[PDB]
């Protein structure tokens, strides 16, 4: 009921007394969510005035096709997005089958919400955080079996050389406990921070059974706290995996890395390296670099790469209930249970 496989336990909107509701567009959404915070005197209530589970039903091919064929074109455009602003009530947004979405979904200083099932990609407006899936000041949070893509590129003359798109799923502030699951990941420049800056250190969050391919960096980009990666598929990374700082501690467990350049590492800070644990990934020693074709670069500044491919540090002893498969079975099925339209299956070694 509210396990999610990571530190997030939360049921969403799937409580006692939801309402369900259909949304056929972004709109819909929006206005769905705000009748959701009127009492039946017609009084707004602090924090929703009751449990919601909204069926999002609309497509938005058309726009995201169009974006795909001029990825140039979406930095400089408004950037388009739900806002789940405290709402406490419990929310669950689920897309149907064949549902797609040009719009992002910001959650803010809320809790207890789950967005699954959501084709999101190519947002506009990536000069002005058109992220896809933003978490702020928000704990258990579930962000579950979702496609969010965009074109691993940047275009030139983008504000920062670094804003032709935001972020696939950005994590800061005190959303203390969060769980990105199930999730196809694809054609992402920079996938998620966890931690906005250097003050902004904390948070538990898990990644597992996430697939990743064709992403440039930030898987994710850590500021201290906890993060647990398990079960993950990690193909195509041109930038850097994990970069784990502000003495942050991961614990790497059961993934399958492949063809990517830097996977785990501690860089751009130059001091107060994070540590990790390693176990049961593909990789178990240098000798398995050459074998999966993974890369390692030197930064500017002093920086701790995992080439030794050993633990740096330690790992408090993990809370939830959690059972990897191997990183075997992770690469030969994964792909088949990450993402939308799969009915929320979860890999178990049953079906490795
Ligand atoms: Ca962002």
């Amino acid at each position: 009921a509210t396990d999610t496989g990571g530190y997030a336990a939360t049921a969403g909107g799937n409580v006692t007394g939801a309402v369900s509701k259909t949304a056929t567009s972004m709109q819909d959404i929006v206005n769905i969510i705000d009748a959701a915070r009127l009492d039946a005197n017609g009084k707004k209530v602090k924090g929703g005035a009751y449990p919601l589970v909204i069926t999002y039903t609309g497509n938005e091919d058309s726009l995201i096709n169009a974006a795909a064929a001029n990825i140039c074109g979406q930095w400089s455009k408004d950037p388009r997005g739900v806002e789940i602003k405290e709402f406490t009530k419990g929310i669950t947004i689920i897309g149907a089958n064949g549902s797609s979405a040009n719009f992002g979904i910001w959650i803010k200083k809320s809790s207890d919400v789950v967005v699954q099932n959501m084709r999101i990609g190519y947002l506009p407006g990536g000069a002005k955080d058109g992220d896809m899936i933003r978490v702020d000041d928000s704990p258990n949070v579930w962000v579950d079996h979702n496609e969010l893509f965009a074109a691993n590129h940047e275009c030139d003359g983008t504000p920062d050389n670094d804003t032709t798109f935001e972020s696939a799923v950005d994590i800061k502030g005190a959303s203390n406990t969060v769980t990105v699951s199930y999730n196809y990941i694809h054609g992402v420049k920079k996938v998620g921070l966890d931690g906005s800056s250097s003050s902004d250190t904390g948070r538990n969050i898990t990644y597992h059974h996430n697939y990743y391919n064709d992403v440039n960096a930030r898987l994710p980009l850590q500021r201290g706290g906890l993060v647990h990666a398990y079960n993950n598929l990690y193909t195509n990374i041109t930038g850097s995996g994990l970069n784990v700082r502000q003495n942050g501690q991961a614990l790497i467990e059961n993934n399958w890395f492949e063809k990517a350049i830097n996977p785990v590492t501690s860089r751009y800070d130059g001091k107060n390296f994070g540590t990790w644990v390693l176990k049961g990934n593909n990789i178990t020693k240098p000798a398995d670099f050459s074998t999966y074709s993974i890369t390692w670069t030197a930064d500017t500044k002093p920086y701790v790469n995992a080439d030794s491919w050993t633990s740096t540090g330690t790992f408090p002893t993990v809370a939830y209930n959690y059972s990897p498969v191997s990183a075997q079975c992770v690469k030969d099925k994964l792909p088949g249970y990450a993402g939308v339209g799969k009915n929320l299956a979860t890999l178990t070694s049953t079906a490795c």
